[PDB]
């Protein structure tokens, strides 16, 4: 286990320090024996998901918080964890040295790292892109003969999610996101503002850009990489904002539901890649419950829809019970997914905080709420940025997890990589939500899972100054007794036989 360097940038807590020679890496697990947990803890003080370990007792006597698991109580099993491959993110790793490169690709995807399993693929440019292009960008090209992949797929994107898939002990599951279509399929003839598809679904327009799905995932494996997903666009609702700046294809619900009934599920049922999941919405979960009513209800589109993807930025809005919980109770076989965040975008964000605490704290809050109303998954956004946020066409410049320094070969893991790690690292795909109740109320936020070997894992996150003593009770095994410090996140992990 090679310890964090730390770096303060003037912000509340270290970024780990990382170049050609040395990154911060974990030793394989040891699997402590039955009556033993693990800790991993990080804290704003500059711990980095430090192991220690401690005995299971027998008994508990105390008038302390307790949280018992309740391993019969069933939820959600876990998809997994990751973040994008932009254009963006692969220039950033590309402009290291490639040895710093495999240490960041390592920091993600290794044991020796924190075990990511999703990677998200923008079908095309985006805003974190320098160049606005589709893959069909001639002109009236209905029959897509001069559909490709441009070097920002070809040399960029795909040779590092090859490294990626290498480097990863667990299968990593791919989901492909577009953006914008063809000008020459849309209402405003541009890659961004107000604009939807032309016509109707069912219709010419609609079915050229149901095939151009099944181009992109026949070009991607002539490439040799295969689809877990996609969406049905990247955030619909944002092609029906006037002046809207970013790659975008407005959708409403109800020309969503037609578009995957008519064109996008017939296409993908019907070709090569009829095993590659569907997911619909892939955008601010307060559009929950009301986007899953409008296409759900239609059994033309419901037959072709695995899940919902929810995007983070309006959750201030969203109460998750009223959105998550209820989308759960109405269509409770159509599973959540969380597939895009950052920290950053709004204009009174500093893009870039080296070292913000507040920054992971708000990620390991929205992964714990989330798995709390069923979610099965969160994916970051960009893998990785420039010390600006960047680059982005549109300067919508953002916060990364990893931040890349081109001028020192040195990149730096930020308290968001490390609040990530804490689930993506110890919560494999098939894991368990199961129940976890608070003897009395508390200000921790906490969450209980089995893994598929049968084993505990238990986040607690402190957002609180106050150290809050704690028991955690298995009836299987005892009481684990611990202390959760001001800003900190623990894991603890057990076998219970
Ligand atoms: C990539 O990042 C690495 C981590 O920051 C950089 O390594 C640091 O490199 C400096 C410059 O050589 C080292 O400092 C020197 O340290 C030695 C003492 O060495 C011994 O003790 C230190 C702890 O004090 C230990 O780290 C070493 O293993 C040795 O046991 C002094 O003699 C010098 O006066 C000077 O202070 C750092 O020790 C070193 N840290 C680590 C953890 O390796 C590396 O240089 C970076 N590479 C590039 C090219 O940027
Ligand atoms: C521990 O738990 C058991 C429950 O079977 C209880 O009967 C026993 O007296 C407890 N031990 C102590 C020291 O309280
Ligand atoms: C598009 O495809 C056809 C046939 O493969 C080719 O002859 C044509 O010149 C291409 N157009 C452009 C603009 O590259």
């Amino acid at each position: 286990a090679r310890p964090c360097i730390p770096k303060s940038f003037g912000y509340s807590s270290v970024v780990c320090v990382c170049n050609a020679t040395y990154c911060d890496s974990f030793d394989p697990p040891t699997f402590p024996a039955l009556g033993t947990f693990s800790r991993y803890e990080s804290t704003r003080s500059g711990r980095r998901m430090e192991l220690s370990m401690g005995p299971i007792q027998a008994n508990h006597t105390g008038t302390g918080l307790l949280l018992t698991l309740q391993p019969e109580q069933k939820f959600q099993k876990v998809k997994g964890f990751g973040g994008a491959m932009t254009d963006a993110a692969a220039l950033n790793i590309l402009a290291l040295s490639p040895p710093a490169q495999n240490l960041l690709l390592k920091s993600y995807f290794s044991e020796e790292g924190i075990g990511y399993n999703i990677i998200r693929v923008p079908m095309a440019s985006c805003d974190f892109s320098i160049r606005t292009y589709t893959y069909a960008d001639t002109p009236d090209d209905f029959q897509l003969h001069n559909f490709s992949l441009p070097e920002e797929d070809t040399k960029l994107k795909i040779p590092l999610i090859h490294r990626a898939l290498q480097l990863a002990q667990r299968p990593v599951s791919l989901l492909a996101s577009p953006w914008t279509s063809p000008t020459w399929l849309k209402t405003n003839g541009a890659v961004n503002g107000k604009g939807s598809l032309k016509g109707q679904p069912g219709d010419i327009y609609h079915q050229t850009w149901a095939r151009y799905f099944v181009k992109f995932l026949d070009a991607y494996a002539e490439h040799k990489l295969q689809f877990w997903a996609v969406t049905a666009e990247n955030e619909p609702s944002a092609g029906l904002l006037s002046g809207y700046p970013f790659q975008c294809l407005g959708f409403t619900p109800e020309h969503q539901r037609d578009f995957i009934a008519r064109d996008l599920g017939p296409t993908l049922a019907n070709s090569t890649h009829h095993n590659v999941r569907l997911l619909m919405l892939d955008d601010q979960r307060l559009l929950l419950p009301h986007w899953a009513k409008v296409v759900l209800t239609d059994p033309e589109a419901a037959k072709y829809v695995h899940g919902i993807a929810v995007h983070w930025y309006l959750d201030f809005l969203a109460p998750a019970k009223a959105t998550l919980g209820e989308t759960h109770r109405l269509f409770p076989n159509t599973m959540l997914f969380a597939s895009e965040a950052c920290v950053g975008s709004k204009f009174w964000e500093q893009s870039v905080r080296l070292g913000s605490w507040d920054r992971g704290m708000q990620y390991s809050h929205s992964i714990i709420t989330n798995l709390l109303y069923h979610v099965v998954g969160w994916t970051d956004w960009n893998l990785a940025l420039n010390p600006e946020g960047g680059p982005n066409w549109v300067r919508n410049f953002v916060d990364s997890p990893i931040i890349v320094d081109i001028t020192k070969d040195t990149f730096y893991k930020q308290p968001m990589f490390y609040h990530l790690g804490h689930f993506s690292k110890f919560i494999p795909e098939g894991s368990q939500r199961v129940g976890l109740v608070a003897s009395q109320k508390n200000d921790l936020d906490a969450v209980a899972l089995m893994h598929p070997d049968g084993s505990a894992v238990v986040v607690v996150l402190n957002r609180s100054s106050k150290d809050v003593p704690l028991t955690i009770k298995d009836p299987a095994v005892g009481f684990l007794e611990t202390i959760s410090p001001g800003y900190s996140i623990h894991t603890y992990l057990w076998r219970r036989q």
